[PDB]
């Protein structure tokens, strides 16, 4: 017998139940995570709400880092004892166990900890589709990236760097603004008192960037097209301030022949080749120090305080990843 | 003195008026062409009817060719005499005479008449950039392109094939179905008959295709979306059964992390090195028997006939391109 998280019904944090249950030995193509930390993504708090459909009761995050402790069996590649993370298993990361299928495992290397993996895996898996295959950033590119104090962007912030590309971040306060630089973002906007578009257009002298990476969705779709240069592209990977709906092509017309596209990390990573390359990718930066992965201790809730955690998330409050320790 | 055809009012094929004018010497930039043939394109109807809000009372046309009569101040590249071409002057193509700016017109080979030039240039122009800059064609590619038979379709018929590519046309009859593959269409859809999605499945044996050329718009948004592969993208350059309105991103997620494009002509060709550049590739083709360009000898309507050619492209009953003679 374990512990998980899940929740009954749909709502708020309030919903999260923190139970018993048995874990089951691992099918065929899956091997059995002892998780030791466990990742918290925005995705986490919309499946909770009822804004993607779950069955219920339902398990919660995709992301989690641990100790294989079972194999199921056809698996070659990873063994008993051997230290992993995972981004894209079924609901129920936010578990003391969890199978998840062998493909869709990564083995860390002996730098990166359980703690930095849960917190950097998904969120940089996310941001290597991103710059890697939605659109290669090339070095000496400038282009916009929304929330870039968040978990998603201080990872795009050092990557974008390493690439020797220039990364406009936007943030929600001048102390966000500093953490962002010191990550690697060649320039920073304040999206409270500032009109992003307009310092786009500043920054760029009048030239605009040609791609625009926008977690935030609602708020930021027409500053995202303003911000774009002719056939420009505009990639929405969130819908943080609600979702982008009641969209005219026309638009898209209108602001100079742009592209737009609605990428997912499920959209991206597909099969264990996909994974295993991205993550070669992640693990290589992160352990060369480029990319380098902090989580706040405020932001390291026990398991059993998974509302608590949720209702942190919400608030904005936090800057970088967030973590449950099982 | 001189003819032309206007609409004072918007409204149906009987608003065209056929009137005198004084021809005006061409300003600084221009040049006046004596249009020798006129090119009739969908969205001549369009604005006509008041679909697109134009200044009343307007001229008709961007599209025409013919004899350059007078230049402007400051016009060097083109001179009295020169035979032209121009697919993106002031609407009043429609007239015996009009004045371009010098940089939208594009001097013709000897070898591509008037009629070709009209029938063939923005039309040509459209499929230029469509399969070269939008989305860059290559060969051994399976694609989607919605109304083969028009004018705009056999053209990119003709285009994919020279680039070795197999395009999917999509046609709303059994002639229309023959005269595509004539012109070099890989294979043929009845989108009166057959599913499109279900046939493009079929004939690319489940793994779809990576770009979609839709100029229908709203019947076809669901189709062209379910034929397009993982990362595919959506070409809409085009609103025959009217707009694409109503948009939720994350249908682009949904159907496999898609891309879509709203792309015009003016859009792509902005300055006289792009038009000098796509226009070198449309008449290097049509020169080399690549495109070859006719036009049936009933689509040949006088200028003072307007009216009833435009009578004709609405009932839908012509293929390819059709001309206004002056």
């Amino acid at each position: 017998m374990a512990k998980r998280i899940q929740f009954s019904a749909t709502g708020g944090p309030e919903v999260l139940e923190y139970v018993d249950f048995e874990p089951k030995d691992p099918a065929a193509g899956e091997v059995q995570v002892e998780n030791k930390a466990i990742g918290i993504n925005y995705i986490d708090t919309y499946v909770r709400s009822g804004l993607y459909p779950a069955p219920l009761p339902s398990g919660l995050g995709s992301e989690a880092a641990g100790v294989v402790t079972k194999v199921g069996t056809g698996v070659s590649h990873i063994k008993v004892g051997d230290r992993v993370v995972y981004a894209q298993s079924s609901l129920g990361a936010y578990s003391e166990y969890h199978n998840v299928p062998a493909q869709k495992v990564a083995v860390l290397p002996e730098g990166i900890s359980f703690e930095q993996a849960a917190a950097s895996f998904l969120k940089g898996l996310t941001v290597q589709y991103l710059f890697r295959q939605t659109h290669k950033i090339k070095a000496g590119d400038i282009f916009l990236f929304h929330a870039a104090a968040g978990g998603v962007g201080l990872i795009a912030s050092q990557w974008a760097k390493a690439l020797g590309a220039k990364l406009i971040g936007t943030v929600g306060s001048d102390e966000k603004a500093a953490l962002a630089k010191e990550a690697g973002a060649w320039a920073t906007i304040n999206y409270q008192t500032e009109d992003i578009a307009a310092r786009v257009a500043e920054l760029t002298q009048g030239e605009k960037v040609s791609v625009v990476y926008d977690s935030v969705g609602k708020s930021t779709w027409l500053a995202s097209l303003d911000s774009l240069k002719r056939h420009g592209l505009l990639v929405s990977f969130g819908n943080a301030s609600g979702p982008v709906k009641d969209v005219d092509l026309g638009i898209l017309n209108q602001k100079g022949s742009l592209f737009v596209t609605r990428p997912s990390l499920n959209g991206y990573i597909t099969t264990q080749e996909e994974l295993a390359a991205a993550s070669e990718e992640l693990f290589s930066l992160i352990a060369s120090d480029a990319i380098k992965v902090d989580v706040k201790d405020a932001q390291k809730f026990p398991l059993s305080q998974a509302r608590r955690a949720h209702e942190t998330l919400e608030s904005r409050a936090t800057t970088g990843s967030s973590l449950l320790i099982p």
